[PDB]
């Protein structure tokens, strides 16, 4: 799946300035604990695909940043 990635602790987004191609959000979509295929940055935020469905997405069912 896909979607923004969310800060467990916070629940907020992750912010990128640079949109489009974004080796920022592609390196933090493709860490390890959240093991994406490949990032950008959409709307001012770190988009990811190629998510597992054991990764979140943004929003965290119990974290609010909204």
């Amino acid at each position: 799946k896909e979607g923004y990635l969310v800060n467990k602790s916070t629940g907020c987004k992750y912010g990128c300035l640079k949109l489009g191609e974004n080796e920022g959000c592609d390196k933090e979509c493709k860490a390890k604990n959240q093991g994406g295929s490949y990032g950008y940055c959409y709307a001012f935020a770190c988009w990811c695909e190629g998510l597992p469905e054991s990764t979140p997405t943004y929003p965290l069912p119990n974290k609010s940043c909204s």
